[PDB]
């Protein structure tokens, strides 16, 4: 499961234009955070091809996602 | 809503949040009001909300997520 998720994230990021990359990165983190609750930020960056420096950003987005879902976000639609 | 009243809503939510929820609340408030603040710079956002200019980059990131988040069902009235 996690490896399929990482492939989907990589396909989305590799396809994003430069000026949409940061947005797409954050949206992919939010999209899958609820299926990756058990993973470390380090493992997330390794799986997706991201610099390990982005780990804190994943940790932030994973916390944010719980509150966005409570406000109606359906992460399947991202 | 005038921009300053939006800033006051953000300041009030930040003041009301527990310390251990501050950073999440800040990002949620940025998302909540980004689309009513489309005309402001991140510098003006930080000045209006009493935040360090170093947080401007956080507003720049969050404000550009709203279109896709709302299309996926996010109701900012619930934030």
């Amino acid at each position: 499961d996690e490896d399929e998720i990482y492939r989907h994230i990589r396909q989305a990021l590799s396809s994003a234009p430069r000026n949409q990359y940061t947005v797409e990165l954050h949206l992919q983190m939010i999209k899958y955070a609820d299926k990756l609750e058990h993973i470390t930020a380090k493992a997330f960056c390794e799986g997706t091809g991201l610099s390990q420096s982005l780990g804190t950003e994943f940790s932030k987005m994973r916390n944010l996602t719980r509150r966005l879902k409570a406000a109606g976000l359906n992460t399947d639609l991202l």
